[PDB]
DNA sequence: ATTTTGACGCT
């Protein structure tokens, strides 16, 4: 009743760039704009592995994790942009810099949590309050929401349906009550329209966004109407939306835990979770997951928007599959040095930009025939931004995996260096 | 022989 808090305190947005790496290449190369295109890594093996796909190319069935030659079977006019290669490995600098452009714009509006190279959460609660105070009871015009969908509306062509649903929502709005959750979301969506306009104006990149009361709902909402649209998911829309939402569609439930929720409880959709008690869910999935599931299937989640715009770790990774696996000492040293050189470059620039220094070097490896993605992860001190020292320490720290009596055995199918434990400088 | 990352939980 009155004391059942409903998780309507906050206004949170998730902004995510549409086919991000492809848009970065399309800005740089106009010939790629408004075409089926994809971004790949490498080119010798099956034309390279696809990691980003324009929506034109998606209409042919091209997806991420597809080989480019297979994709070309689906889309013979597919255009391909290749990730930069440096020191014999993929170099993602162009996209990290494009990302920093986007993040710095979003930061002007509110405090953001960088959730990936192409997406950030925004806590808009304060900003919505300020804007409601500025409006002074003025109602919200549909002109202020040109790309906004209201999930679950209309009830009772695409743009036509969007405008119908928006009209229904705006007519139902109690603009006088500065404290109504639904009004707060609506004003949040006005600000998110402004944010996405600024992002497009100042970068050329288009994006989508979700507006709701928490991070999970904002993220789920963002995907409902991609590309180049934003979606308002209200508290009241949760029962219908969740009544047919596969559990795996909710962030963090797409893997083993989601599968066990399905198998143990004997359910399919998010909504069905509501029929279990908190204690029941805690019994099956632990106290934390259980509490979180009990509130999440009612649309409630409390995870804060962390004020963090920059990555907490800086890492360099390369796989060496099958017959390219590193089998000699010279090879492991040369590739550890290549990794350490790219890492050093990134870390020096990080220090100059962000006034901080990493203090811990993590070295991770895979050995051939190991089932696990990571076979060993060991850490050492990172005291100098010197690639030669970093590669020597990584070797010093992993060399006791070589069972050879000049050789390396088992051959290494992955090297991974990661700087962590940052400290102000 | 999708690859290259990065956050975060568990013990
Ligand atoms: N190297 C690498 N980069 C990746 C991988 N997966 C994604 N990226 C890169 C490429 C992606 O562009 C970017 C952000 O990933 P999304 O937001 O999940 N997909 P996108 O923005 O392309 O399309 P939309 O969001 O409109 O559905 O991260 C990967 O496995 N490896
Ligand atoms: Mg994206
Ligand atoms: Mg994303």
């Amino acid at each position: 009743g009155p004391h059942m808090a409903t998780g309507q305190d906050r206004v949170v947005a998730l902004v995510d760039m549409d086919c991000f790496f492809v848009q970065v290449e399309q800005r740089q190369n106009p010939h790629l704009r408004n075409k089926p295109c994809a971004v790949v890594q490498y080119k010798s093996w099956k034309g390279g592995g696809i990691i980003a796909v324009s929506y034109e190319a998606r209409a042919f069935g091209v997806t991420r994790s597809m080989w480019a030659d297979d994709a070309k079977k689906l889309c013979p006019d597919l255009l391909l942009a290749q990730v930069r290669e440096s020191r014999g490995k993929a170099n993602l600098t162009k996209y990290r810099e494009a990302s920093v452009e986007v993040m710095e714009i979003m930061s002007r509006f509110a405090v953001i949590e960088r959730a990936s190279i192409d997406e950030a959460y925004v806590d808009l609660t304060s900003a919505v309050q300020e804007r409601l105070q500025k409006l002074q009871g003025q109602p919200i015009s549909a002109d202020l929401l040109p790309s906004t969908y209201i999930e679950g509306l209309p009830q009772g062509q695409k743009e036509g349906m969007r405008k119908q649903g928006l009209f229904q929502w705006l007519d139902s709005l109690q603009i006088d009550n500065l404290t109504s959750p639904d009004l707060q979301l609506t004003v949040g969506a006005v600000i998110v329209e402004e944010m996405r306009a600024a992002i497009e104006r100042e970068t050329g990149f288009q994006c989508s966004a979700g507006i709701s009361h928490n991070k999970v709902l904002a993220k789920l909402a963002c995907g409902l109407n991609k590309p180049n649209r934003q979606t308002l998911v209200s508290h009241g829309s949760v029962p219908q939306l969740f009544s047919q939402m596969p559990i795996r569609k909710i962030r963090s439930l797409g893997g083993k835990l989601g599968a066990s929720v399905i198998e143990i409880l004997g359910i399919e959709y998010m909504g069905e979770l509501t029929q279990f008690t908190e204690s029941q869910l805690q019994s099956h999935f632990g106290e934390k997951n259980g509490s979180w599931l009990y509130a999440m299937c009612r649309g409630i989640e409390h995870d804060p928007v962390k004020p963090r715009q920059l990555p907490k770790t800086i890492g360099c990774s390369k796989n060496f599959p099958g017959k390219t696996a590193l089998a000699t000492r010279e090879q492991v040293q040369w590739w550890l040095l290549q990794l350490a050189q790219e890492l050093e470059e990134r870390l020096t620039k990080d220090r100059n930009d962000n006034d901080r220094v990493a203090t811990q070097l993590v070295v991770s490896i895979r050995v051939q025939g190991d089932k696990r993605l990571s076979s060993l992860r060991r850490c050492c001190a990172l005291t100098r931004y010197d690639a030669h020292k970093m590669s020597h320490d990584a070797f010093t720290v992993i060399k006791n995996c070589n069972t050879s009596g000049t050789e390396w055995s088992p051959p290494l199918t992955m090297l991974f260096l990661c700087a962590t434990k940052f400290s102000a400088s």
